[PDB]
């Protein structure tokens, strides 16, 4: 079918955080049925970023979730047309990030277009001071919502000196399927582990790896 055991992805991300304009490109691959993927990301405009790359990392891939056959896979069913996602992220101490994403399939490659707008991060907070240490593993609750899905995640951004910055994601996943059917899942959870590795000194190059597995709520 269209989502093969090996799939490539490409991403273009444009946005701003606290007025700082940037652009990133990414490419990678994974095993959509095993829920594993890796991607290589470059900051191509606005680099070096004067904020933590961690606030972008969660915007770089829902086709690579391991769904058990008993839980319908909204994302893989949405091809060939694909799906969109819209997110609002609220950070402890201020920091609101709004994200709009398109997922398409072009010549057998997944193609992502992402728009990111971050505002009101404190000037001497760990995001704008680049004192973050990556994301804890998290569980995203998935709910049926008017023929799409609502995702809800409480994430913990690790900070220098042992603390965390609490943050909350509400995501709306919408199908772009204009011909054909989608079997809607019930309430479920997705367990995520997002790792950054192979980073350059000023985060102009970052490798992300993700493990995403669906389970019953
Ligand atoms: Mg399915
Ligand atoms: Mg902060
Ligand atoms: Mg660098």
């Amino acid at each position: 079918e269209l989502i093969k055991e090996n799939m490539r992805m490409k991403v273009v991300m444009e946005g701003s955080v606290n007025g700082h304009q940037f652009k990133c490109t990414g490419e990678g691959e994974g095993n959509p049925y095993m829920g594993t993927q890796t991607m290589r990301i470059k900051v191509i405009e606005g680099g070096p970023l004067p904020f933590a790359f961690d606030i972008l990392a969660t915007s770089f891939s829902r086709t690579f979730i391991k769904y058990p056959k008993g839980i319908p896979d909204f994302f893989k069913q949405s091809f060939p047309e694909g799906f969109t996602w819209e997110r609002v992220t609220r950070y402890e101490d201020g920091g609101v990030v709004t994200v709009m994403q398109d997922t398409s399939l072009e010549d057998g490659c997944l193609v992502y277009h992402v728009q990111v707008r971050g505002v009101d991060f404190p000037s001497n907070g760990p995001v704008m001071q680049k004192k973050t240490k990556g994301w804890e593993p998290s569980t995203e609750m998935m709910y049926p919502a008017d023929g799409g899905l609502r995702g809800y995640t409480h994430m913990a951004l690790k900070v220098d000196g042992g603390g965390h910055l609490s943050c909350s994601f509400v995501t709306t996943y919408r199908s772009k399927k204009t011909v054909g059917n989608i079997k809607m899942p019930g309430i479920h959870a997705v367990d995520h582990r997002l790792e950054r590795l192979e980073e350059s000194d000023n985060e102009m190059f970052v490798v992300l790896r993700e493990h995403s597995v669906a389970k019953f709520a």
